[PDB]
């Protein structure tokens, strides 16, 4: 029901916008705290009220509580707007050090978040065209791996730079997204449909989805990267302890995989590379100079190959009923799984000969 105008060059401290109060903002706006304007919630087109910040003012220590709308405009800027309990800020202009406490951050086309704070049930979704950086991810992965939740966390339809993924924290890039430079630790995960460009698992996981593009992601200590049917690994670098599985119909191109790094895959997987061994690749259902240590395990299905295997400790090779692996190389701690109709050959630890055709070592 009422209106304020902070003009340009004009500062307003405190205050509290309730009962669809509006403030439109060209001046500067300091400690408002902005409680209406977002009522009928994110998907109503009837929503009145909030504060607006136009073309050249600024909010700052803004706090966006419950029903609250911080609107920015085109060339409007905030900085430390704190977003509690059902509260939001609708982006076009610039966001810095924006604090989401189970508040939402919609970043329009042109608009740009730097420093977000993602902290436990907030959200923050990036449309196509906006932009954000440094963001930090704390929220929606709290039930892990087998968790399906896309409705806290970080969502990029636009583009991301430089975030941090912590425990609990999830990055969701939908189709049209792709996310630059992104840190994962243990207990943070990245679903990529979109792109994901320089990626580094410092123990997080990163699960590349049919049509998922995952470039240059670096996989170190209890990092996972995950490759479904129809997703693309480019340039993975697989360190020890580290780990990359491939699904059937997946495709990794270009790793290198260093000594304990775990490679997890099937022949009816597409996998190229290099490992302490030289060139290895897993195409077109022949395996030839797989190296699997540390967790690395090789299917090889029913009318494929594999030759020139080395199942080091750790590593298992999992021959079916109809598959084959000729010239099989066991190492200490490697194991070798044979079902009934499977052919296997090779030489175990001992320089000695060995032949099949249930489990080994």
């Amino acid at each position: 029901a009422a209106d304020s105008v902070v003009p340009a060059g004009e500062t307003v401290n405190g205050g509290t916008l309730i009962n669809h109060d509006r403030q439109f903002v060209s001046g500067t706006a300091d400690g408002m705290t902005v409680s209406t304007g977002l009522e009928l919630g994110a998907d109503s087109d009837n929503n009145t009220g909030g504060q607006q910040i136009a073309r050249g003012g600024t909010a700052r220590n803004t706090r966006v509580t419950a029903n609250g709308l911080q609107d920015v405009m085109a060339g409007g800027s905030t900085s430390d707007t704190v977003i509690s309990t059902g509260g939001g800020q609708n982006l076009r202009g610039k966001a810095s050090g924006t604090v989401l406490n189970d508040g939402d951050q919609w970043i329009h086309a042109g608009g740009r978040a730097s420093g977000t704070v993602i902290n436990q049930d907030g959200y923050q979704t990036i449309k196509h065209g906006g932009l954000v950086t440094g963001t930090i991810v704390n929220t929606g992965a709290e039930g892990g791996p087998d968790s399906e939740n896309v409705s806290t966390g970080q969502m990029v339809g636009g583009i991301a730079e430089s975030t941090t993924i912590n425990k609990n924290g999830r990055q969701v890039i939908w189709s049209s997204g792709i996310a630059r430079d992104t840190l994962i630790y243990t207990g943070g995960d990245q679903t990529v449909h979109g792109e994901a460009h320089n990626t580094r698992l410092e123990g997080g996981n990163q699960y590349v989805h049919k049509y998922g593009l995952a470039l240059n992601t670096v996989i170190n200590e209890g990092g996972w990267q995950v490759v479904k049917a129809g997703g693309t690994a480019g340039n993975t670098t697989i360190n020890q302890n580290g780990e990359l599985r491939v699904h059937a119909g997946g495709e990794a191109s270009d790793v290198t995989q260093n000594t304990g790094g775990a490679l997890v895959t099937s022949t009816a997987a597409t996998v190229t590379g290099t490992n302490r061994l030289g060139a290895f690749s897993v195409v077109e259902g022949k395996a030839d100079n797989v190296v699997l240590e540390n967790g690395g395990r090789l299917d090889v299905l029913s009318g494929h190959t594999a030759t020139r295997t080395l199942v080091d400790d750790g590593g298992t090779l999992d021959v079916r009923n109809g598959g084959t692996a000729t010239a099989v190389s066991m190492g200490n701690g490697g194991v070798l799984l044979a079902d009934s109709g499977a052919a296997v050959s090779g030489t175990r630890s001992d320089g000695t000969a060995f032949r099949i055709g249930d489990a080994l070592m």
